[PDB]
């Protein structure tokens, strides 16, 4: 009984890694988002 | 023995889970830095 509850620990926090992997990519899109916004706009001021 | 094993493994998998969390924390702090210095720079745009 000490292995049936851990091994559904193991699938949990196995499964929260292959879930917490998604947003590794997703919010480096947001990095890849947030760098460039502000590259046109640091773009147009010396410009301006 | 597998039971140990399990143990041995629920927590050297928790030493990935550790460091994927510490990653998606400097994502959020990267892309909270980077949204207020494009509103930091978007108040003296107009000021120039």
């Amino acid at each position: 009984s000490i292995v049936s509850k851990t091994q559904k620990q193991i699938k949990e926090l196995q499964s929260r890694i292959e879930e917490l992997e998604e947003e590794v990519e997703a919010e480096r899109q947001a990095r890849g988002k947030a760098e460039k916004q502000r590259a046109d706009l640091a773009r147009e001021l010396e410009e301006l």
